[PDB]
C-alpha cells in the first residue's frame, strides 16, 4: 500500500533495506535567515549489495526538485529518478528506469528545499536579545534520532555511517560552524560566501551539524592539540570562561582515559539561545542551552556550577561513547547514555574532585529506584520503533539506571579491570556500531576458569524492576531471598553481587548469589550487619528479626561507626520499605533523630529531603495539622544548624549546597528572622537598581521572597527580561512561581505559550514548578489538560518536554478524584494522544499516593503529635 498521489510503495517495512549502503555524503547548504529558510544540494555515494530496481532511504518535510543518479562503473553523468514519497514511514522510494548490479559505486544526488523549522527539530530557527534589546536570528540543528531526515534526505539509522563533506553559503555579516573544521572560504559574485568543512570520518546521520550565527567564541587548546572553542552570544563572551577550563581538562583526561585521542583537530561548544534538550553531542559540534554551558561568577551558584561542569563531561564523553562507536540501534540506545551517564562521575571526580560530585552521585540511582520500583518500569534494552517510542527511550532508565548498574558492575571488577575493559571495547568499534551483548563480551574479557559476567548483566539489561534483598539474623547464619522491589513480582531473577559488613571488623565481605534462595554464615556473633556498602549495588535490603531496630540504634549511638554512604543509603532503603508496606513510617522517622549528629550534608541532606516531602505532601492537601506540627518539628530541631548558616557564599560545595537547602527550607517554613533577612537583602538590591549583590547561594531565596509583594514580582519579571544570565533568569522565573496570585503564575503559563518573553524550551520546567506549590497544582492542571491541544503543536509526544509537562502536572496527584480526572484525561489523549508509556507510569504513581497516605497517613500525625509532648 501507498501515497502520496498515487503509485505505489517497492518497501513497506519502517526499517531501511540494507541493499543500498551510502558510503559518503556530499551536503550542500543555502539557509537564509532573512528568507528564513534554506535550499540544498546532496551527492550520496551508494553501494549496492543485492542487485535492485528500487532505492529507499528517509525524507521529511522536504520539498525534493531534482533527483538523479550518476555511474562510476554503468552511465555518463547522468540520469533521472522518480521520487515515491511515503509520508507515514517518513521514507521516499528512488524508481530507476533500469535494476542495478551488486557490487557497483552509484551516486544519487537530489536537490532539496523547505523552510527552516518551526520546533527545536531537524535545521531550524533560533532568536536571541543582545544588550542593546536586538533581537537576533540563527540556523541550528538537532537531528536525533530521527531528525536528520527533515534537513537533507538520507538513510537515517545509526548503522548507515558515512563521511560527510559539508559546504555552507552565508552572508558576511554570518559564521559557519560544522562538524569539522573549515577548509576555506571563496567569496562568490553577489558578495556572497562559502565555506568548505573538512571531510568527516565515518559517523552517524544523526550527528551531522551545522549552524549559522553570529558568536563570538574564546578558543584554547587541549594538550593534544585539540582547538576547543566555547561559542557564545557576542554579549555573553564572558560567561565562556568556565566552560572553557573545563573542556580542556576534561578532554585531557579523557584522551588519557580512554587511552584514545579525540580524532578532530578542533572542538566546538555552542551556547545555543533555544535549545530542547540540555545538550546535543554533534561530533566536533556540540550544542547546549546557555544553562548547561554558560558560567557567571556573579549569578551562578554551587550546584549551577556543578552542573554545567557535569553536562560539559557528560558530552565530552560522548565523542567516544556514541560518537566513535555507535549503537546499532535505538534499542541499546542505553549503550549509549548510560555509560555517558557514568563518565560523569568518573572524570568530574578524577580533575574537579573539589565538586565532590561522588557524595552526590546516588541520587541519580535513588531517583531512577523510584521509578523502577513500579510495574510500568521497563528494561534498559528494549524494542524500539516509531520515532516515538525512540524518543521514550530517552529516559532515567536508559541513563540513570544504566549508568547505575554499570557503576555496580565496576565495583564487582574493580577500577583498573574496568578501565581496561571499556578501553578495548571503543578500540574494537572505533568508527562502527556495537550491539548490547558486544559490551559485555568486550568488558568480561578483560586461567583457566571462567568470567561469566555476561550472566550477571544480561538479566540486567533485559528484565523490568529492581531486586530486595530480605535478610534474616539467627546467630550466625543469614537467610537470603531475593524478590522484585515494588511499591504497593512473578518471575523475576538477578545474579545480584552482594556485599556486607559487620559491627564487628569494617571489612567488606563480599559475595555473590544466583538462585531464589541461599544462606550464608557469620565467622562470630555479631551486633549488626549493613549489606551493600556504599550503595554501590542496584538493589535494596530489608531487614527483618531486630536487623533494622539494631541499625537504627546504632545510628544513635555511635553513628561514625556507619560508611556515610551507608547511613545516607540506610536512610533511603527505611523510607523505601515504608512505601513498599514492609516497615512502619514511626520506624523511619525514628531513624531521622539521629540527624542533629549528622555532618555528612549527604545523609543530614537525604534525611531533611523526606521530612521536606512530607510536608508538602501535607500542605497540597489542605492537612493543616499535620503540615503544621512538621513545619514546627523542622523549625525547632534542626534549628541548631538552620542557625549556623551564614547568608554568604563561603565553604565548599556541600557547604554551600547546604546553607541553600537550609536556609531555604526555613524562609519556606516562615521562620520570621531567615524570611526577614531575605527581605531585606532584596528591598535593598531593588531600590539599589541591581546594585547591590545578592549571594548566589541566597539568591534564589531572596528572589522568591521578594516575590510575595506585586512591587517585588512586577520588578523581577522586568528584571527577568533585561538579565544576561541565563542563570540568574532561571532562578528569577523559579522566584515568579512562588506567588500565590493565581493570574500572576497564570501569566506566566501563558507567556510560555507565547515564547517571545519567556522562551518556550522553559515551559515543561516552568509548569512543573507552578503544579508543584498548593496554589498553582490546579491551574497547572487545568492548563495543561485544556491546552493539549496547542500544546502539541508546539512540541511532540513523547518529546522529553511533553512527557514532563504529563507528570510534572500529575504525578504528585494523592486523591481518588484527582486520579479519575487523569485516568480519563488519558483515556481522551487517544487519537493522536495516546499512547505515552508514562500514561500508565503517572497512574501507577497517583496510585502509589493514595496508597501511602491511606496507609501511612494515621501515623504521622500520633508520631508527630508525640514529639509535641
Ligand atoms: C537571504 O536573502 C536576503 C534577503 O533579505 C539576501 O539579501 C538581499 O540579497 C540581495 C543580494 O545579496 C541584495 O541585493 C539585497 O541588498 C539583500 N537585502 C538585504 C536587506 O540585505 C541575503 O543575501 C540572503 N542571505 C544569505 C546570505 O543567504
Ligand atoms: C572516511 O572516514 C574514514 C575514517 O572513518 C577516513 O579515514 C581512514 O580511517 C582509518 C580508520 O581509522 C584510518 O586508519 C586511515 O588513516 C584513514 N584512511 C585514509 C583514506 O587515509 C577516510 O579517509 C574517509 N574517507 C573519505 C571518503 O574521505
Ligand atoms: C542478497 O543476497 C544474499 C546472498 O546472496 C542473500 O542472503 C539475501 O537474501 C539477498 N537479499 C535479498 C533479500 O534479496
Ligand atoms: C575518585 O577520585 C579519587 C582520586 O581523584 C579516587 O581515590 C577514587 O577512587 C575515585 N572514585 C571512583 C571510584 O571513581
Ligand atoms: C563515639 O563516641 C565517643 C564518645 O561519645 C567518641 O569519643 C568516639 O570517638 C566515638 N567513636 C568513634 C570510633 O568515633
Ligand atoms: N544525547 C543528548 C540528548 C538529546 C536528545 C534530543 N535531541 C544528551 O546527552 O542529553
Ligand atoms: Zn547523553
Amino acid at each position: 500500500p501507498v501515497a502520496t498521489n498515487g503509485e505505489r510503495f517497492p518497501w513497506q517495512e519502517l526499517r531501511l533495506p540494507s541493499v543500498v549502503i551510502p558510503l559518503h555524503y556530499d551536503l550542500f547548504v543555502h539557509p537564509n535567515l532573512t528568507s528564513l529558510d534554506f535550499v540544498a544540494s546532496e551527492k550520496i555515494e551508494v553501494l549496492v549489495s543485492n542487485a535492485t530496481q528500487f532505492i529507499i532511504l528517509h525524507s521529511k518535510d522536504l520539498e525534493i526538485t531534482n533527483a538523479t543518479l550518476q555511474s562510476e562503473e554503468y552511465m555518463k553523468p547522468g540520469k533521472e529518478l522518480k521520487v515515491l514519497s511515503y509520508p507515514a514511514h517518513e521514507q521516499i522510494a528512488l524508481l530507476v528506469p533500469e535494476k542495478l548490479t551488486p557490487h557497483l559505486k552509484y551516486y544519487v544526488a537530489m536537490d532539496f528545499q523547505a523552510k527552516l523549522g518551526d520546533g527545536f527539530e531537524g535545521f531550524y530557527k533560533s532568536t536571541y536579545r543582545t544588550l542593546g534589546g536586538e533581537t537576533r536570528i540563527l540556523a541550528v540543528t538537532d537531528f536525533e534520532p530521527t531528525q536528520a531526515r527533515m534537513a537533507f534526505p538520507c538513510f537515517d539509522e545509526p548503522l548507515f555511517k558515512a563521511n560527510f563533506s559539508i559546504k555552507i553559503r552565508r552572508e558576511s555579516r554570518h559564521i559557519a560552524l560544522s562538524n569539522m573544521p573549515k577548509v576555506k572560504t571563496i567569496e562568490l559574485e553577489g558578495g556572497l560566501l562559502e565555506d568548505h568543512f573538512e571531510t568527516t570520518v565515518k559517523m552517524s546521520t544523526y550527528l551531522v551539524a551545522y549552524i549559522v550565527c553570529d558568536f563570538h567564541s574564546l578558543s584554547g587548546f587541549t594538550s593534544s592539540g585539540v582547538k576547543v572553542s566555547i561559542y557564545a552570544s557576542p554579549d555573553k563572551r564572558n560567561q565562556t570562561h568556565y566552560a572553557l577550563q573545563a573542556s580542556l581538562k576534561l578532554l585531557d583526561f579523557y584522551e588519557k582515559y580512554f587511552d584514545i585521542y579525540y580524532p578532530l583537530s578542533k572542538l566546538d561548544l555552542i551556547a545555543i539561545p533555544d535549545f530542547a534538550p540540555g545538550a546535543m553531542e554533534n561530533w566536533g559540534l556540540i550544542t547546549y542551552r546557555e544553562t548547561s554551558l554558560l558560567f557567571d561568577p556573579k549569578t551562578s551558584s554551587a550546584s549551577d556550577k556543578l552542573w554545567v561542569t557535569r553536562v560539559i563531561a557528560h558530552e565530552l564523553a560522548h565523542q567516544w561513547f556514541g560518537n566513535l562507536v555507535t549503537m546499532e540501534w535505538w534499542n541499546d540506545i542505553w549503550l549509549k547514555e548510560g555509560f555517558a551517564k557514568y563518565m560523569e562521575l568518573i572524570a568530574v571526580n578524577a580533575t574537579y574532585p573539589e565538586l565532590q560530585f561522588d557524595d552526590y552521585f546516588l541520587n541519580v540511582c535513588f531517583e531512577v529506584i523510584t521509578k523502577d520500583s513500579l510495574n510500568s518500569s521497563r528494561p534498559i534494552s528494549k524494542p524500539a520503533e516509531t520515532p516515538t517510542q525512540i524518543q521514550e527511550m530517552f529516559d532515567e532508565v536508559s541513563y540513570n539506571k544504566g549508568a547505575c548498574i554499570l557503576n555496580m558492575l565496576k565495583d564487582f571488577l574493580g577500577e583498573e579491570k574496568f578501565q581496561k575493559g571499556i578501553i578495548q571495547y571503543l578500540k574494537k568499534f572505533s568508527y562502527r556500531n556495537a550491539k548490547n551483548d558486544d559490551l559485555w563480551s568486550s568488558l568480561s574479557n578483560s586461567l583457566g576458569e571462567n568470567a561469566e559476567v555476561k550472566e550477571m548483566m544480561t538479566t540486567w539489561t533485559l528484565q523490568k524492576g529492581i531486586p530486595l534483598l530480605v535478610v534474616k539474623q539467627d546467630g550466625c547464619s543469614l537467610r537470603l531471598q531475593q524478590e522484585r522491589f515494588l511499591q504497593g513480582q512473578e518471575r523475576y531473577l538477578w545474579h545480584i553481587p552482594l556485599t556486607y559488613s559487620t559491627s564487628s571488623s569494617n571489612v567488606i565481605h563480599r559475595h555473590i548469589l544466583k538462585s531464589k534462595t541461599d544462606t550464608l554464615d557469620l565467622p562470630e556473633k555479631t551486633s549488626w550487619v549493613k549489606f551493600n556498602v556504599d550503595s554501590n549495588g542496584y538493589y535494596i535490603v530489608h531487614y527483618e528479626g531486630h536487623g533494622w531496630d539494631q541499625l537504627i540504634t546504632q545510628l544513635n549511638q555511635n553513628h561514625t561507626l556507619l560508611r556515610p554512604k551507608d547511613r545516607v543509603g540506610l536512610i533511603h532503603d527505611v523510607f523505601q520499605l515504608v512505601g513498599a508496606g514492609r516497615l512502619t513510617l514511626d520506624k523511619a522517622l525514628d531513624m531521622t533523630y539521629y540527624l542533629q549528629h549528622e555532618t555528612s550534608s549527604p545523609a543530614l541532606l537525604e534525611g531533611l529531603s523526606y521530612l521536606e516531602s512530607f510536608y508538602h505532601m501535607m500542605d497540597r492537601r489542605n492537612i493543616s495539622d499535620i503540615s503544621e506540627n512538621l513545619k514546627r518539628y523542622l523549625l525547632q530541631y534542626f534549628k541548631p544548624v538552620i542557625d549556623r548558616q551564614s547568608w554568604s557564599d563561603k565553604g565548599s560545595v556541600w557547604d554551600r549546597m547546604l546553607r541553600s537547602a537550609l536556609l531555604k527550607l526555613a524562609c519556606d517554613l516562615n521562620h520570621a528572622p531567615c524570611i526577614q533577612k531575605a527581605a531585606e537583602l532584596f528591598s535593598q538590591w531593588m531600590e539599589s537598581s541591581g546594585k547591590l549583590n545578592i549571594p548566589t547561594d541566597v539568591l534564589k531565596i531572596v528572589y522568591s521572597v521578594g516575590a510575595q509583594t506585586t512591587a517585588g514580582w512586577n520588578y523581577l519579571l522586568e528584571q527577568y527580561e533585561l538579565s544576561m544570565s541565563s542563570a540568574e533568569q532561571n532562578k528569577i522565573l523559579y522566584a515568579l512561581s512562588t506567588s500565590k496570585h493565581q493570574e500572576k503564575l497564570l501569566k506566566l503559563i501563558e507567556l510560555g505559550m507565547e515564547g517571545k518573553v519567556i522562551k518556550t524550551q522553559n515551559l515543561a520546567a516552568l509548569l512543573h514548578a507552578i503544579a508543584r506549590r498548593p496554589k498553582g497544582q490546579q491551574l497547572a492542571w487545568d492548563f495543561v489538560r485544556e491546552n493539549w491541544t496547542h500544546l502539541l503543536k508546539k512540541f511532540d509526544l513523547g518529546s522529553y518536554d511533553i512527557r514532563m509537562i504529563i507528570s510534572g502536572t500529575t504525578a504528585h496527584f494523592s486523591s481518588k478524584d484527582k486520579l479519575q480526572e487523569v485516568k480519563l484525561f488519558f483515556e481522551s489523549l487517544e487519537a493522536q494522544g495516546s499512547h505515552l508509556d508514562i500514561f500508565q507510569t503517572v497512574l501507577e504513581t497517583i496510585t502509589k499516593n493514595i496508597k501511602w497516605l491511606e496507609k501511612n497517613l494515621p501515623t504521622l500525625r500520633t508520631w508527630l503529635m508525640v514529639n509535641t509532648r
